[PDB]
RNA sequence: GGUAAGGUGGGUGGAAUCCUUCGGGAUCCCACCUACCCUGCC
């Protein structure tokens, strides 16, 4: 699969970044997680119900800002 | 007992960029399978 997230778009348009996962909360049926990034020296964040959703949110923010575009 | 929703681990497969002595190296994503955790309905 070529991908399903804004993560791969960013990582193909302009790679050269770092990511930092952050802790979780809630019960197993309402669980949440978060994922942050450092791109071009900027910083971004994005929580979600799972690890992929977190990175998709944070990477979409990192993309739109650093790329001066939108998803 | 059956039915449905979400999360995590493990295994396998698929996919992209960068570098390369073309043997390889680095970065990175997804799906499937299996097990586990947990909630809703009847």
């Amino acid at each position: 699969p070529s991908g399903k997230n804004p993560v791969m778009i960013l990582n193909e348009l302009r790679p050269g970044l770092k990511y930092d996962f952050l802790s979780e909360s809630g019960e197993s049926h309402a669980k949440s997680f978060v994922m942050s990034v450092v791109v071009d020296g900027q910083f971004f964040e994005g929580s979600g119900r799972n690890k992929k959703l977190a990175k998709a949110r944070a990477a979409q923010s990192a993309l739109a800002t650093v790329f001066n575009l939108h998803l």
